[PDB]
C-alpha cells in the first residue's frame, strides 16, 4: 500500500507479514461500489457487476469499494480481489443485487466476502443467501453500522446484525469506539476505521472514516490467518478471531474487542 495507514500494525497485521503470511491463495470478495481495476496499487482478479444502471465492476464512480480493497491488500498483500458491483455511485443498492452478488461468490469460490454495507431493516432473501454462503465455507464479514446509538437497542445494520455474519465495529487509533460506529449484541469485533488512508478511484488516495473501512481489516485478516492455516474452516477462522480479540470494554460497543491477528493465527 502506498498510503500509511496505522489500521494494519493496529490489528498486528505485521507480525503475520514478519512470518511469511500474506494472505497468499485466498479470494476475496468485495461487494460494493466496484473496484477501480486501473489504480496502479491494485490488482483485481476477477469480478461481476450486479447494477443495472453501472455495468462495470471495475470501475467505482462512488469511492468505497476502491478504499476497501485497498485496505483488503494492505492487511494481505497477496489475496486476490474480485470486484462484486452490488451498489451504484451513491452506495444504494437493491437487496437482490446484494443477493446476486453472494450468489456469484459462492458459484466463484470466493474464500472470504467483505460487505461494507447496511440496511436498517434488512432482507429475508439476503438473510438465506448469507446463511447458504457461511454453510458453504465462505467466511462472510461486514461493516456493522454507521448508525451511532440508541439507547438500549442494537442498531447493528443488516446483514451484519445476522448471527452467520461476523459484524465490525469501528474504533479511533486511540481504541476508542468510534462515535457512529453502531451497536448492539450482534456486534462481534472491532477493527480501526476512522481516518484510514487507502487507495481511491484514479489512481488517487484518501482518509475515510467508517465501519465499512474496518470490515476489510478483518477480512484482511481472514486471509492472512487463511494462508496460515489454508485447512481450517470458516469456522475456525471466525472462533479465532472472535476468542483472541483484545477486550476493549463491554461487548455492547465493542463485541469481543480488537482483533488480533498474530494471536487468532497462532
Ligand atoms: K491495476
Ligand atoms: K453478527
Ligand atoms: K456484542
Amino acid at each position: 500500500a502506498k498510503c500509511v495507514s496505522y489500521g494494519v500494525a493496529q490489528i498486528k497485521a505485521p507480525a503475520l507479514h514478519s512470518q511469511g503470511y500474506t494472505g497468499s491463495n485466498v479470494k476475496v470478495a468485495i461487494l460494493d461500489t466496484g473496484i477501480d481495476s486501473s489504480h496502479p496499487d491494485l490488482n483485481v482478479a476477477g469480478g461481476a457487476s450486479f447494477v443495472p444502471s453501472e455495468t462495470n465492476p471495475f470501475q467505482d464512480n462512488s469511492s468505497g469499494g476502491t478504499h476497501i480493497a485497498g485496505t483488503v491488500l494492505a492487511v494481505a498483500p497477496s489475496a486476490s480481489l474480485y470486484a462484486v458491483k452490488v451498489l451504484g455511485a451513491d452506495g444504494k443498492g437493491q437487496a437482490s443485487w446484494i443477493i446476486n452478488g453472494i450468489e456469484w461468490a459462492i458459484a466463484n469460490n470466493m474464500d472470504v466476502i467483505n460487505m461494507s454495507l447496511g440496511s436498517p431493516s434488512g432482507s429475508a432473501a439476503v438473510k438465506a443467501a448469507v446463511d447458504k454462503a457461511v454453510a458453504s465455507g465462505v467466511v462472510v464479514v461486514a461493516a456493522a453500522g454507521n448508525s451511532g446509538t440508541s439507547g438500549s437497542s442494537s442498531t447493528v445494520t443488516y446483514p451484519a446484525k445476522y448471527p452467520s455474519v461476523i459484524a465490525v465495529g469501528a474504533v479511533d487509533s486511540s481504541n476508542q469506539r468510534a462515535p457512529f460506529s453502531s451497536v448492539g449484541p450482534e456486534l462481534d469485533v472491532m477493527a480501526p476505521g476512522v481516518s484510514i488512508c487507502s487507495t481511491l478511484p484514479g489512481g488517487k488516495y484518501g482518509a475515510l472514516s467508517g465501519t465499512s473501512m474496518a470490515s476489510p481489516h478483518v477480512a484482511g485478516a481472514a486471509a492472512l490467518i487463511l494462508s496460515k492455516h489454508p485447512n481450517w474452516t470458516n469456522t475456525q477462522v471466525r472462533s479465532s478471531l472472535e476468542n483472541t480479540a483484545t477486550k476493549l470494554g463491554d461487548s455492547f460497543y465493542y463485541g469481543k474487542g480488537l482483533i488480533n491477528v498474530e494471536a487468532a493465527a497462532q
